[PDB]
């Protein structure tokens, strides 16, 4: 019941977002463990770059592929040809999101629509994609959110709405695996402010608030995931946990199966 | 305070999803309280048989615009035409979705894609149109959610999705509104299982549950959006609110807008 580092030595692993911040200190922590990986971001010099340090740090091997999460084309065959690359999946680290900038939602559609496809519809392409390969290995998938993914703040209308829909669609996802006795764990990960360059630079001037390091922050997704908790909390707080963690919606997820014709699972 | 239907006596009201279930009902209660009506749903055909009623039932004026909502140009130019039909607007309530089947998660990125535009954006869509509408007249908006919107249960999970999403996004307008003392007020009202045909016909042979009368629903979802209140609940059950009502995301969210630098508001 307590993380090995072992526990990935030679595991089949993809993370989303791989070039930088939170992404990119995960590949590390993975390559030290001795995982294989392949990331993805639009940047292949960026890529290129975390590619290299991974190998450096013991990977098993690393590979990367270019491309938008946008392109549901491009999300689909990227879980094709990475799993091809490593012969298989072990765990799968949905972590990218599109360019977000703070600012009251005035006649802003189609950047609800964007952002509903980069950071939400994408999740479930890949997810799908990826699920016979993790069906075979008793695979893991963690997904990426935030605080404002289980509650409301002024300034992030479209991306909260798509963190709030992380969590409908994946919590679904979670009890139909368990119901139908299905071995494939999913973490939803509820991220306080992380030290990125992206966080930090966004909230300049608009939000002051104290911000948890990535890279610890990198190890505890890996840890949770690895583990197959339902869900990680990590933020500077011991109190949002608490406060988010919401017991009376788990009181009603539990009885709530005692409704259903048994047969359907 | 205490609601009276002499409140909405004048007032100038959008229902979507009007041609039958708890839309249906919402158009008859609208009518009966002498309101002017505006209804949409796809049956041009089902739409008429209802305005034709709400005319014989003491509605000011009724009048239909029949279209798809998996159509944004639609969702807004209907805004718009219903606007005119009526000389302004009071009150919208957003209560259109799209067929929803219970089955263990498989649909491809087509059906997701199609669930969220319909359950979700389009909702967005017509909010962000009626808006200058609703300023002028300190108006509200009912955006018609689940218990499924605000806690997980298996073989729904895109409908989860977009419901959840709605909470995500309207409660941060909802905050943002309060904070530029806008006089508009949304009401996100999380129904249990309520007796309509299509809910009946659905759950059949999958779950044995409580159903609520669609006319008393019709009515609770009117006197909480006239109101002005939050968020209505719904259900059978009393432990419904203070289960799903989440006081913990309550005193985060009051306690979050401290954080922030009050000239950007
Ligand atoms: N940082 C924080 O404070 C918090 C972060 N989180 C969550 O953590 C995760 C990562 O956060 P963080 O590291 O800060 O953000 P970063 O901006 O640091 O990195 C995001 C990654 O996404 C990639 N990316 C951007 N746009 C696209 C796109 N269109 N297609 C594909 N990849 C894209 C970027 O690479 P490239 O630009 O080359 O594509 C980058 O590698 C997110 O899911 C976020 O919601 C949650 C709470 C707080
Ligand atoms: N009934 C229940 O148990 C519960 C219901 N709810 C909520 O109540 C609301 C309505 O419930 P209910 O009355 O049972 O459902 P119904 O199927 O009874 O009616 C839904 C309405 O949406 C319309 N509609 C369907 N597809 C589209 C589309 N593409 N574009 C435009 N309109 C469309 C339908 O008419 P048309 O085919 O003519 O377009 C119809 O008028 C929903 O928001 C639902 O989530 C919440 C909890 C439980
Ligand atoms: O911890 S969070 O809920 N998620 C985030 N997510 C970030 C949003 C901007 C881009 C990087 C991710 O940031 C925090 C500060 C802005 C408001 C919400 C909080
Ligand atoms: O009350 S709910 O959370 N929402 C709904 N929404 C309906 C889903 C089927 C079509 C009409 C709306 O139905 C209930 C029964 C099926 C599972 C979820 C619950």
């Amino acid at each position: 019941e307590e993380f090995r580092p072992e526990m990935l030595q030679g595991k089949k692993v993809i993370v989303t977002g791989a070039s930088k911040g939170i992404g990119r200190e995960m590949a590390y922590h993975l390559s030290k463990m001795g995982a294989h990986v392949v990331l993805t971001a639009r940047s292949e010099e960026g890529l290129q770059k975390v590619v290299s340090r991974c190998l450096e740090l013991g990977a098993a091997s690393a590979h990367y592929i270019a491309g938008t999460m946008e392109d549901m084309t491009f999300a689909e065959q990227f879980i094709v040809k990475a799993g091809k690359l490593m012969g298989g999946l072990d765990m799968l680290i949905l972590n990218h999101i599109t360019q977000t900038s703070l600012s009251l939602f005035h006649d802003d559609i189609h950047s609800v629509r964007r952002v509903m496809e980069v950071n939400f519809l994408s999740y479930v392409v890949m997810s799908t994609a990826a699920l016979p390969m993790l069906k075979q290995s008793n695979g893991s998938i963690a997904v990426i959110s935030s605080l404002a993914g289980k509650m409301t703040q002024p300034m992030i209308a479209p991306y909260s709405a798509s963190k709030f829909a992380l969590d409908g669609f994946f919590s679904t996802i979670r009890t139909e695996l368990y119901i139908t006795k299905v071995n494939v764990s999913i973490t939803l990960c509820v991220l306080g402010l992380i030290d990125t360059e992206t966080a930090m630079k966004e909230i300049s001037g608009i939000i002051n608030a104290q911000a948890s390091p990535k890279e610890e922050c990198a190890l505890e997704i890996i840890k949770g995931t690895a583990l197959r908790k339902s869900e990680v909390y990590y933020d500077k707080s011991p109190l949002t946990p608490i406060l988010l963690g919401n017991p009376g919606r788990k009181i009603m997820e539990f009885f709530s199966l005692r409704y259903y014709n048994k047969d359907m699972f």
